């Protein structure tokens, strides 16, 4: 396991800073009663030889998902039983994920942009953009 090498690698924790996230959640067709708000969220991204791991956790929601990815290579995961296709790529120093949710005819853009000490995550679906800011853990 390697925890450095790219600016977006590391252990990231959500902050109080969030923008337009309910509009993004609504545009995905998800209920705000269970997916809105600003619950403490962790992103951990590290390298394991020939691939990366990306662990997402939302402890209040009993959610933990470990995503295995190789840059530029498609992968799949599941949420409940919604299949999710993804492909992570680098845009220079930033990390992007292209996400298909075929059952719902949705395409989602995720971006991870590290401004130094801080990580800005941008979420886009169609013309709806949300942002959330993360800090390095501890
Ligand atoms: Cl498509
Ligand atoms: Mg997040
Ligand atoms: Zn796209």
């Amino acid at each position: 396991s390697e925890w450095t090498g790219k600016s977006w690698m590391g252990k990231w924790e959500s902050t109080d800073r969030i923008e337009n996230f309910d509009a993004f959640i609504s545009a995905l067709g998800l209920p705000l009663e269970q997916y809105g708000g600003n619950h403490k969220t962790f992103h951990k991204i590290w390298k394991e030889g020939d691939h990366y791991h990306h662990q997402i956790s939302v402890p209040d929601k009993n959610y933990k998902n470990d995503v295995n990815f190789k840059l530029n290579e498609e992968g799949t995961t599941q949420h409940n039983n919604t299949e999710i296709k993804y492909k992570y790529t680098e845009d220079g120093g930033n990390l992007k994920a292209e996400v298909h949710v075929p059952s719902r005819n949705k395409v989602i853009h995720d971006e991870y942009k590290v401004n130094g000490d801080e990580l800005e995550k941008t979420y886009k679906v169609g013309d709806v953009t949300a942002k959330r800011w993360y800090k390095k853990s501890s």
